[PDB]
């Protein structure tokens, strides 16, 4: 369902350690789209910034290449 673009943004996670804060708006779109897909994880919702953290398919999505 994801696109390359996607697979650029899943693999970002893991390249800032695992987890990954994004503020909100639409750059958080994406992140929380890959958490329906199953491959973010959003455990701190913070209203500053919501922290994603990579799951089992994020880490087979990063993988992939």
């Amino acid at each position: 369902m994801a696109t390359a673009d996607d697979f650029k943004l899943i693999r970002d996670i893991h390249s800032t350690g695992g987890r990954r804060q994004v503020f909100g708006s639409r750059e958080q779109k994406p992140f929380e789209d890959l958490v329906d897909l199953g491959w973010l994880k959003r455990s701190s919702v913070d209203s500053r910034a919501t922290h994603y953290q990579i799951t089992e398919r994020g880490t087979s999505a990063a993988l992939r290449s």
